[PDB]
């Protein structure tokens, strides 16, 4: 479904664009299934419209959206983002939303509000992966992710609506998904039922499912690899190898927030 949204120049460029069948059809959604191909095949079967978000905790003003808010709610923009998946894969994709710290600021977070935790809608009938240990990659479900509050409120973080100037195929998380460009591709929690502001770090779907592998932090960095490959390098997903930059190429948007810290 085609939507209105503008396109601010701090976020267009010349990267040369994932194509949006690949966008699409190669994805990582584990609720309908392990391979790249599943969720484009059966993600079609989850009821995206009506929906419910429910923004609360360690929040002033608890609110609720419906399915309308997600697209009116906020001006949409479009940002050409890179996203790069933690099993070395990357891709350019015209994402389109608003970002988060607008939401947040709606629901005005307390002082005692340090993180912000996600989670994804649980619908074991409509998503065969929360049915089978195998096919769902034996992860706990419901999806759940989290990130510091400076990094929900950095304004590159983004509440994802849709993709390629159309609402989000289901495959990509729809009808509402969380993209944080410079960390790996499992951060960006999808089908978003649930946001709540947290006193202390939340739990994290792989963090728990493999806390050798998968940090809570997971900022895409050349220099540390994977337990099982190294992360150099990358394989671009374009129509039809090049290395991985720090932060994922947002180094000095995003450098601030991690200097002078461990993790
Ligand atoms: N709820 C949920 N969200 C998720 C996942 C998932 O399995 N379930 N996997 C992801 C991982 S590991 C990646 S690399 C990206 C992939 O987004 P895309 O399919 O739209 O490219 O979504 C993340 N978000
Ligand atoms: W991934």
């Amino acid at each position: 479904k085609a939507l209105e949204f503008s396109k601010p120049a701090a976020w267009q460029n010349n990267l040369p664009l994932t194509p949006a069948d690949k966008v699409s059809g190669y994805n990582n959604f584990y609720e309908f299934g392990l391979d790249k191909a599943d969720p484009a095949a059966n993600a079609g079967s989850l009821k995206t419209d009506p929906w419910t978000l429910k923004i609360s905790g360690e929040v002033a003003k608890p609110l609720t959206l419906d399915h309308d808010d997600l697209t009116r709610r906020f001006p949409l923009e479009e940002r050409i983002y890179r996203m790069r998946c933690v099993e070395a894969w990357s891709m350019v994709v015209p994402w389109i939303g608003f970002p988060l710290h607008k939401l947040l600021a709606l629901a005005e977070p307390t002082s005692n509000a340090k993180y912000v935790a996600f989670e994804t809608i649980y619908a074991p009938e409509q998503m065969p992966g929360q049915q089978d240990r195998f096919i769902g990659g034996g992860l706990k479900y419901p999806y759940v992710e989290g990130l510091r509050l400076d990094e929900a409120m950095h304004p590159l973080t983004l509440m994802t609506v849709g993709v390629y100037g159309k609402a989000l195929p289901p495959q990509n998380g729809a009808p509402v998904r969380l993209i944080v460009p410079w960390k790996y591709g499992f951060k960006g929690i999808k089908s978003i039922v649930s946001i709540k502001l947290t006193r202390e770090r939340p739990p994290t779907t792989w963090n728990l499912a493999a806390p050798d592998e998968y940090g809570f932090y997971a900022n895409v960095n050349p220099y540390v690899d994977h337990p099982r490959w190294s992360q150099a390098t990358e394989r671009f997903i374009g129509s039809g190898r090049q290395p991985t930059l720090l932060f994922n190429g947002y180094a000095d948007q995003v450098a601030s927030l991690y200097r002078g810290l461990d993790l």
